[PDB]
DNA sequence: CAACTGACACCGAGAAACC
DNA sequence: GGTTTCTCGGTGTCAGTTG
């Protein structure tokens, strides 16, 4: 139980995801946050971390499954939005600018 | 435990439309489950679970709120967990207007 | 028309509570 | 011990909104 806490800071500390920390007590962090309409819409680096969390937790198979980017976009924000782990700074989220991104906060 | 006489004798009174069974031994019968959409109704539709909220005194009438949600929880959780229900998970029809659920009694 | 969202319902699997 | 319920961290559904 509560994978996702732990599974998300190494994702943020491996930097392999270009969501980033941004303050140094990695209690606040990024997130990417492109919508699938834009023609700036790369459908695997913007959708990396939603493929990953269903690969993950086995929700989408490789060469099994159709790929469908919205749900797993859906199922990463209503799992942080339901963690007592991570409270979404939402007057911070820079969510119109040339790369739209989240802000986060994780907590005891 | 009183799950396993309560339920025979819910699916035997007929009083609860979709409760009925598939054999002439009585050993295995369909369940009405739907999901709180469509034309769901808190009364025809769900009212099994209220029966065993009353009948195991977790719902005064009254008195608690109607929680339909919780409800069929508590029946579903029993119901799965229980040794004398076997879910048969391929002739559960989950794909049409009113949808059932297989359940076969295990003689003990 | 696809994509997105919050509000609400749903779920299984250990962990309790309760015979 | 054996059975019913409670917890919890996810997930699904819908109706309206949005790019």
């Amino acid at each position: 139980n509560g994978k996702l806490r732990q599974w998300l800071i190494d994702q943020i500390d491996s930097g392999k995801y270009p969501l980033v920390w941004e303050n140094e007590e990695k209690s606040i962090f990024r997130i990417p946050w492109k919508h699938a309409g834009k023609q700036d819409y790369n459908r695997e680096e913007d959708a990396a971390l939603f493929k990953a969390w269903a690969l993950f937790k086995g929700k989408f198979r490789e060469g099994i499954d159709k790929p469908d980017p919205p749900t797993w976009k859906r199922r990463l924000r209503c799992a942080l939005n339901k963690s007592n782990d991570f409270e979404e700074l939402v007057e911070r989220s820079q969510l119109d600018i040339s790369d739209p991104y989240k802000v986060y906060r994780i907590v005891p």
